Formats: C-alpha cells, sequence, structure tokens
C-alpha cells in the first residue's frame, strides 16, 4: 500500500524574510497521518496555525500568503510548499518565529536539503490522490489554465514576457512531474523581479529582505546578477516551481494534465478551487497496489 509520509526528525534552518529583512528561524516537525500540511507562527502568542488549504490562499504583491479567520497572515509559503510536493511530504508542521517563511536563495533547492536532513517516515495509512476525470478550465482575460484527465502528472506552462533579457525560445516549459525531475530541473530556479519596482518597494520600507542573493533582478535591458542565470529558461522554470507550489495547497498530489498560458498564483489557485468545487470533476484514489502507482509519484 502506498502510504502517507512525514518527517523522521525535527530540523531547523535560518534565513532572512523577503518582507522584513530580519532573521527568521524555520522549524520542520513530523506529524501524524491525515493532519496534512500546517504552517504555524510562533512569534504570536499564542501561536497561530494555518492549515494549507486552497481557500485560505491570497496572492499578495510579493509571492503569496495564507490567512486565518481573522485575516492574520503567514507569507512566502509557496516555494517550501513546492518542495513538499517534490519530495512527497503529506503531513508536516512548519513553524516560523516570524510572519513569513525565509526567502533563502529565491528557489526551492535549499528546502530540498533541509527535508532530506529530516528524513522520511511512512505512516500506516493510505495516501490519497486527486484524480482528474473531467476537463476543467478557468480564465482571466487572455490568460487561462486547465486540468485534463491523464494517468500521470504533467505541467505545460507558457509565459508571456517581452523583456530583452528573456528570449522567446525560453517562454515555455513542459515536464512530466516526478521527485527526481523536480529536484534536478525545477528546484534551483530562482524567483525574479524588476529592479526599479524593488527599489521603490524598499524605499517605502517593503521587500527589505530583497537582495541579489534571493532573486534574479533585471533592469529594462538585462540581468543584473553577476553570475547570470542558472538556466537559459530559469524564469519559466521558476513559474512552474510556483505552479507546483500553488497546486499543492490542497495537500494532495493531483493525477492529471496541467496546462497554463500566462498563469500565476491567482489563476492557478482559481483553477484549483474550480476543480475541487465540482464534485464530478474529480475523485480520491488510493493505491493498495504499489505497481498501480503512476510513474510521476514514485519515491525520490
Ligand atoms: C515571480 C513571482 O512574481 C513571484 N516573485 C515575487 O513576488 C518577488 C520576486 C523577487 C523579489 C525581489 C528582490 C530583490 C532585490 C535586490 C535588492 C537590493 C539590491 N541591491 C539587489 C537586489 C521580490 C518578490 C514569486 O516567485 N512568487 O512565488
Ligand atoms: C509598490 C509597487 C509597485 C508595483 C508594481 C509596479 C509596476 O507595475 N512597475 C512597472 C513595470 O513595468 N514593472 O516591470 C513600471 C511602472 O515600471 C510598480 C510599483
Ligand atoms: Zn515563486
Amino acid at each position: 500500500m502506498i502510504k502517507q509520509r512525514t518527517l523522521k526528525r525535527i530540523v531547523q534552518a535560518t534565513g532572512v524574510g523577503l518582507h522584513t529583512g530580519k532573521k527568521v528561524t524555520l522549524t520542520l516537525r513530523p506529524a501524524p497521518a491525515n493532519t496534512g500540511v500546517i504552517y504555524r507562527r510562533t512569534d504570536l502568542n499564542p501561536p497561530v496555525d494555518f492549515p494549507a488549504d486552497a481557500k485560505s490562499v491570497r496572492d499578495t504583491m510579493l509571492c503569496t500568503c495564507l490567512v486565518n479567520e481573522h485575516d492574520v497572515r503567514i507569507s512566502t509559503v509557496e516555494h517550501l510548499n513546492a518542495a513538499l510536493a517534490g519530495l512527497g511530504i503529506d503531513n508536516i508542521v512548519i513553524e516560523v518565529n516570524a510572519p513569513e517563511i525565509p526567502i533563502m536563495d529565491g528557489s526551492a533547492a535549499p528546502f530540498v536539503y533541509l527535508l532530506l536532513d529530516a528524513g522520511i517516515d511512512e505512516l500506516n495509512c493510505a495516501k490519497k490522490f486527486v484524480r482528474i476525470k473531467e476537463t476543467v478550465r478557468v480564465e482571466d482575460g487572455d490568460k487561462w489554465a486547465e486540468f485534463k484527465p491523464y494517468n500521470g502528472f504533467s505541467l505545460d506552462f507558457t509565459i508571456d514576457f517581452n523583456h530583452p533579457a528573456i528570449d522567446s525560445s525560453n517562454q515555455r516549459y513542459a515536464m512530466n512531474f516526478s521527485a527526481d525531475a523536480f529536484m534536478r530541473q525545477i528546484s534551483r530556479a530562482r524567483t525574479f523581479g524588476f529592479m526599479r519596482d524593488i527599489e521603490y518597494l524598499q524605499s517605502r520600507g517593503l521587500c527589505l529582505g530583497g537582495s541579489f542573493d534571493c532573486a534574479i533582478v533585471v533592469d529594462d535591458y538585462r540581468v543584473l546578477n553577476e553570475d547570470g542565470l542558472r538556466f537559459e529558461d530559469e524564469f519559466v522554470r521558476h513559474k512552474m516551481l510556483d505552479a507546483i507550489g500553488d497546486l499543492f495547497m490542497c495537500g494532495h498530489n493531483i493525477i492529471g494534465a496541467f496546462t497554463a498560458y500566462k498563469s500565476g498564483h491567482a489563476l492557478n489557485n482559481k483553477l484549483l478551487q474550480a476543480v475541487l468545487a465540482k464534485q464530478e470533476a474529480w475523485e480520491y484514489v488510493t493505491f493498495q497496489d504499489d505497481a498501480e502507482l503512476p510513474l510521476a509519484f514514485k519515491a525520490p
């Protein structure tokens, strides 16, 4: 039987918050079956829990955040979340002594090593997948995103960029998901921003953790980062990293075909909620028989 997974041990890491620029300590903890993904703020007293849920997401100007019933927030969860999907973590408590998850290097990679340090513990309870069984499409102007039936997990992402430092042949990425493919082809792709906008935010006391160490920054014409890009198409690879993180907000791996044109956090989440809202568009499935398990969701 394909079992739910959690961490073997508690691990910690430090880093700066994108918003505050202050040092944030991140603590990852094992969690029992069926409890899912829980983000927790321990700076507040008492601590506040934010169960990962599609309905709780808000797409703020910088990255994303979760909210509780009083509109208290925890921000920048999507890159760590993406790593959770990549390494097949189902139940976990994620604590920060701050209002946000540390930005690290702007990618998911640093979270990969952290999770590997924590190890894997299988729990005696079947892992539930969300199997798409009807086509579901959402739109927003000339932007769209859809899920289609497909015995696997694939993502097909096209981004509309006109920036001189981003060539056209690098405005589409497509992959058949897997722990190994995520770790190698996606996890290291960094987030990115426009330098003048960042300068502005920081002059208003925002995005104070922003630096070359946590993002690809371009001006009107070029990449400013000394070493350049980790991939020629790092921008679109990161957009796919963000898609995986957005979709995993439901706490389950989805068996289906994801396609998106000019999509982002808002649209991805709108699709996620659209799928879950229609009862006949999806169903839970488990794998009592391991050989049944789609290629895409095999252990790392
Ligand atoms: C891609 C998505 O839209 C989105 N990215 C952000 O919202 C985002 C991206 C980059 C930054 C930044 C920065 C910086 C800097 C810097 C400051 C000073 C100096 N000297 C050099 C560099 C913030 C937010 C995101 O990835 N969401 O998941
Ligand atoms: C706070 C804030 C804030 C958020 C977004 C923008 C923005 O749209 N900047 C524009 C731009 O084209 N950026 O690439 C143009 C204006 O440069 C500017 C400021
Ligand atoms: Zn991102």
